[PDB]
């Protein structure tokens, strides 16, 4: 009931960007996506961050991208009671609505940590939990070439690719045109995570 990937027999993939902190890297990444004509990437946002940087959220919404939740506080759901998790998710949705975000259907739990409890809660709140199938490791800043080869050497149809647009991502923007070119030249289509889910 978590989604790791979409239809493996079709040439559609989802680039996803997590943002848990920062005020410098997301906007240039957004400028790059616009310049390369991508209007349907997916961004998972910590709502504590979003509340502090509504200008960045505004830009994500304006350019057309899908937004998913990463809760409010950036602490692991596996280390929390049931009610604490529900409350974090509710606080987050409250913030997202005030920022004008279309109602959240998608959840990426902080740090990617979840268990059985988390999933049922998420289901109780109407959320689909989203993981990934292709980790760029861009948060490690291993070099542009390494980000590009990690994603592209392993690229399969249906992939959900993990990238970051937080201020930890020093090289993601530099890698992004090369990633998008690889997609186009090899006949893959970049779609949002919701588009990918419905296309399964």
């Amino acid at each position: 009931k978590v989604i790791y990937k979409g239809d493996t027999s079709k040439k559609q993939v989802a680039f996803t960007f997590d943002i848990s902190w920062g005020d410098k890297k997301a906007i240039p990444i957004l400028d790059t996506l616009k310049e390369r004509d991508i209007k349907n990437a997916t961004f998972f946002l910590s709502a504590a961050w979003a509340e502090r940087h509504p200008d960045v959220v505004e830009r994500i919404i304006k350019d057309g991208h899908e937004i998913g939740s990463m809760g409010y506080n950036y602490t692991s759901y596996t280390s929390l009671e049931t009610n604490e998790i529900r409350r974090d998710l509710l606080r987050a949705q409250d913030v997202f609505t005030k920022l004008g975000v279309k109602q959240i259907k998608l959840l990426r739990p902080p740090s990617g940590d979840f268990n059985k409890a988390t999933l049922k809660i998420a289901e109780s709140l109407g959320y689909t939990v989203v993981h990934w199938s292709n980790n760029s490791n861009d948060w490690k800043n291993p070099g542009v070439n390494k980000i590009v080869s990690t994603v592209s050497n392993n690229l399969k149809g249906g992939d959900i690719v993990l990238l970051h647009a937080s201020d930890s991502a020093l090289q993601t923007n530099k890698a992004l045109p090369l990633l998008l070119q690889k997609l186009k030249s090899d006949g893959y289509e970049q779609i949002s995570v919701s588009q990918l889910i419905s296309n399964t």
